């Protein structure tokens, strides 16, 4: 997509040397934003090919409140393999957070519900947020989160996003991040009678890791087509009942996946 | 300052009216991001005359960790009135957060210490941040944080800081939310022998009061003056140890202050 080439183009000609935790380098940047109107598109990556089935399925096990990938291995999806324990667990990353938020008093905070509920009755509220960020947590979690911290936002019947990032593999992780907010966006305007606003991006240290080089050239070499188009096929009675069936994609025609190597 | 007009003009041209919390109504954008390279000079507003006293005692009183108004009122500090109960409290806000984050287990986390020896430390962690979005406390404070999280970095010897802003009375709040961080990051900086960076700032809701109006075009109207300059004469042993009579701001000529109610 034009501003996501932008950025790797920035990254690139901008970013300074960082040794990084995996040992392996980057070249990095701090703070860039990004606006997708989503009803110019759905902002699906078409410079290469990015697989929507594990996007989805990610989205949805995130949704359910699930840390361990015994489900993401059901439906073939291994993006989580390199940080898992021996029983498949990662913690109480993501997924936990968002569903069941712990207290200090044993309780569980479940914040996709506060928010639905929070669109639903209070639109204009500046309130709107989710986050991952659970500092009494992050001892026990596989990886601390990267996408950290969203917030929505209502106006003129649209249902907009911001997400900070704190942390953002550009080739791997950006096109994958952007396509999971974008399409939770879509669920939720969905079960809120809205339509779609925008999809904010917001990034920390958003950075490119120095073997993905080869493919960054490779993906800036190529030029990015129209947009697809997101069709929600069946309507279910909440937030929490989507399946992947119910998503399809028209309109897609990437340029060819690039394979590179997860840093670990 | 020019970004600072140049956000106030693009909420008039791009905002929509919402109403709001406190009832008031607002012109509304969600999604900015501004820099501000603090070697450029301190980013004290200069278009209307900002109290740097309130904004020093304010900052002082966060890393203390404390959230009732007594300190402010022993500094002839007003600005958090209209929200604390009769007793003088707000519950567990700003400072309670970043000094004293309780976890499931038990424990509580000082997130400024831990930025501190992060910075000092492992600067290129990406991982380098303050929340002050306690879900499990939101309910107990008398406002929701609005400057709700941010991340600092590190890259050829110089600090910078990005704050997620979730909320932003522009005409009233921003100025001092600019200059609290950029007091905080050269605070941070002279403890950990760095330069100065950038500060970044990103909104969510950034706003500005339909009571601010007449006010905002009258500042509009006005050029930006030089940027003042910081002077921090004291090396404190511990970021939590300086004294409000260590920090001079020099060649601050601003225009005339600017007066306008606040939205409670
Ligand atoms: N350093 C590092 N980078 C990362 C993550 C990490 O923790 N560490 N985690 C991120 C979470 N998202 C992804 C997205 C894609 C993949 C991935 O590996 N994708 C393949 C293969 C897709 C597939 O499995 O079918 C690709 O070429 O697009 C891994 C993590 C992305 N980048
Ligand atoms: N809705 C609204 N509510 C708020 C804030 C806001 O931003 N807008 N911010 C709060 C904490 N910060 C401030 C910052 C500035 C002011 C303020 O009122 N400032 C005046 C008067 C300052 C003074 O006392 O001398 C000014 O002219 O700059 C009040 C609360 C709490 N609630
Ligand atoms: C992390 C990630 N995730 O773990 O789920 C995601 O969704 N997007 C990412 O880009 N992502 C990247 C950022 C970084 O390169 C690593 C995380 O490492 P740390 O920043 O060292 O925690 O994965
Ligand atoms: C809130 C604020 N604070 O309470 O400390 C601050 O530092 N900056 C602000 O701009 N600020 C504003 C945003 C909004 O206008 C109100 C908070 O109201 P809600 O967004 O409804 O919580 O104060």
């Amino acid at each position: 997509m034009k501003q996501y080439l932008e950025l790797m183009q920035k990254v690139l000609d901008e970013g300074t040397q960082k040794n990084d935790r995996t040992g392996t380098g980057t070249l990095s940047i701090f703070g860039h934003q990004m606006r997708f109107n989503l009803q110019d598109g759905f902002p699906l990556v078409t410079t290469k090919r990015c697989h929507l089935r594990s996007i989805i399925h990610e989205l949805l096990w995130f949704l359910q409140g699930d840390t361990n990938i015994a489900y993401l291995h059901e439906n073939n999806v291994t993006i989580w393999d390199e940080w898992a324990d021996e029983n498949g667990d990662l913690g109480p990353v993501y997924g936990k957070q968002w569903r069941a938020w712990p207290t200090p008093d044993g309780r569980h905070i479940d914040q996709i519900t506060t928010v639905l509920n929070q669109l639903k009755n209070d639109p204009d509220s500046r309130r709107i947020i989710v986050s991952a960020w659970n500092v009494g947590e992050l001892d026990k979690m596989a990886l601390a989160p990267c996408h950290a911290f969203f917030q929505f936002y209502v106006a003129d019947g649209k249902l907009s996003c911001q997400l900070y990032q704190r942390s953002c593999d550009v080739f791997l992780g950006l096109p994958f991040n952007i396509a999971s907010y974008a399409l939770l966006v879509h669920m939720m305007a969905q079960q809120c009678d809205l339509e779609v606003g925008d999809f904010v991006w917001t990034g920390g240290d958003t950075h490119l890791y120095s073997n993905h080089m080869d493919q960054t050239h490779l993906q800036l070499s190529r030029e990015p087509r129209p947009l697809p188009k997101l069709i929600i096929k069946r309507k279910p009675e909440s937030i929490f009942d989507y399946r992947f069936e119910d998503f399809e994609i028209e309109g897609y025609d990437p340029h060819p996946g690039i394979k590179a190597p997860v840093a670990i």
